[PDB]
């Protein structure tokens, strides 16, 4: 499975976006997957306000836990941010622009992380 | 348009890939569209163990250019890896995978 390491920075990130109200908060076990990355972390806002303060305050707290900044990307046109801090792996999205049956057909097979 | 400083280093890592014996190697200027990124470079092999030596010759010119060392990711069965440079991202991947379709559809307004 995923590394203990990798799930407590799963479970700093995913409690940053709970604490901003998103939706969709799932940390994926993605360690039978990928070679480097060992947990993804899902989240949704309602809005492109609420995206942004989930991504922020994702952020501060892995700031808080002491990792280095996380190397991002997003869409200039678009509304979601990705956060690389390479054991885990972020993203944030309006909820309007995902795609779930897309996420499900990529990590469907990969088992949740009971993070709470 | 692209950076001046991803051109060079996509020129790289295709040219590493070229010598290396990849096929189908493609520089796609994707800076219109992220905020980061300015180049993928996207590339096939024939199989897992060709990959594999596609990356080490990407790799290896890319240390010896003075660049950046790659956030590697990868496939555990080694369909595919790819290689970020922030600048540029090098995605290698067997050609049963490549699906040529989901690129157009994705970076197909995008000069390639
Ligand atoms: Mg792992
Ligand atoms: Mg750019
Ligand atoms: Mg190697």
């Amino acid at each position: 499975t995923a590394n203990r390491e990798a799930i407590d920075m799963a479970r700093v990130a995913a409690g940053a976006a709970a604490a901003k109200l998103a939706d969709d908060v799932v940390v994926i076990d993605v360690s039978g997957q990928l070679v480097i990355t060992d947990c993804f972390v899902i989240a949704s806002g309602s809005n492109e306000r609420q995206v942004n303060a989930i991504v922020d305050e994702v952020e501060e707290k892995m700031r808080q836990a002491g990792y280095r900044p996380a190397r991002r990307e997003g869409a200039r046109e678009g509304r979601w941010t990705l956060l690389d801090y390479r054991d885990i792996v972020v993203h944030i999205q309006h909820q309007d622009d995902r795609n779930f049956a897309a996420l499900d057909r990529l990590w469907g097979d990969c088992p949740v992380v009971p993070v709470d």
